[PDB]
């Protein structure tokens, strides 16, 4: 069971990276899986499912690493620590930048992909929220917007800015200079006053 | 011509406020502007085409709204300076909400939709990029970010951003207090230090 699957994930995530799911068989994840077609559908009904599941462990992925982070003391230097929660996003996303392309694209038509990124959005949202909420109980960031709109924001930057650096999309940051770009900017919009 | 023309594009705008582009036939597009199915194949090739003339109409309106702002003396307040120039946007597609949701959802299956939406996006960078340069070169902002990587990121958060409220997307600000975060993170991230 796990064996077989885990070589479709992995035939998946291999052939995501040549081409787009719409010019992937069933026939290609089977034959690279080394297993029949019908042997494919006991593991997965249609390749949509198969992308599904490999965002969500990607997207789990990131989510376990914030959580690593979380609970480790925080970093006492305000940037370093926006910065090192930041990358853990740009490291988990940008070494599956196949899986990335194709579910952002699986959003549209897939209402379990749609729901998936929510969720997590909704999760990583509430908890810039409540790092923000603790900088302020601390006084070290002043009270200006509300947190949890601020975290929106910020987060939404998050997602479009590294999708369309990892894409190379026009008009995209240079994905060696992403990281910098959105650390100044959550910086300086959650401690400016 | 310009009024059968026109009818069409009222009618697809109209149609777009109840339902997605998939769900509109020609027949509907061409009964609602009181023509024949051949006399609209006279006028547009596709229903894609309609809303590829609709999205062009609603996007050159921002742009040249933002021209006439650019015109003018500048503001002598910062923040009132960019959240005049937010509000455009914001009004301009807060104003054509269907149109708005319909061209974004296009971007991934229309070429012209995704090379439009890419024009006009280079172009609000270049300018947002050319007064971030004013504001340095006449000491009223740090020389901090690249101010074109800086712009970018900006763009990119507001056109995710504001996509999100005006579709009532979990998560997003509500449209309500979208104006003010973004005003808020444009203005710190552009002068702070
Ligand atoms: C590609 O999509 C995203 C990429 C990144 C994000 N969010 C973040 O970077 N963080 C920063 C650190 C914070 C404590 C949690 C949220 C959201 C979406
Ligand atoms: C919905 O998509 C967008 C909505 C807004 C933008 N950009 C802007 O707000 N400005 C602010 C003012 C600046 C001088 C030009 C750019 C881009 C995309």
């Amino acid at each position: 069971g796990d064996d077989r699957e885990l070589a479709i994930l992995a035939t998946a995530e291999n052939l995501l990276e040549d081409r787009p799911l719409a010019d992937i068989s069933v026939d290609d994840l089977a034959k690279g899986a080394g297993i029949s077609r019908p042997t494919f559908y006991f593991y997965f009904p249609s390749k949509e499912a198969v992308l599904l599941t490999l965002l969500d462990r990607v997207v789990n992925q990131a989510d376990m690493a914030l959580q690593t982070l979380a609970e480790n003391p925080a970093d006492t230097d305000r940037e370093n620590m926006w910065r090192t929660g930041i990358n853990v996003f740009f490291e988990t996303f940008g070494s599956h930048k196949a899986v990335t392309r194709a579910g952002q694209a699986a959003r549209a038509t897939s209402v379990e992909v749609a729901e998936l990124w929510s969720t997590f959005m909704q999760k990583w949202i509430a908890y810039t929220a409540a790092v923000i909420d603790a900088e302020r109980d601390r006084g070290a960031a002043p009270r200006t917007l509300p947190a949890h709109e601020l975290a929106t924001a910020l987060n939404l930057m998050n997602e479009r800015t590294l999708f369309a650096s990892f894409a190379g999309e026009q008009p995209s940051v240079p994905e060696a200079r992403v990281l910098d770009t959105l650390v100044h900017i959550w910086v300086t919009s959650i401690y400016g006053e």
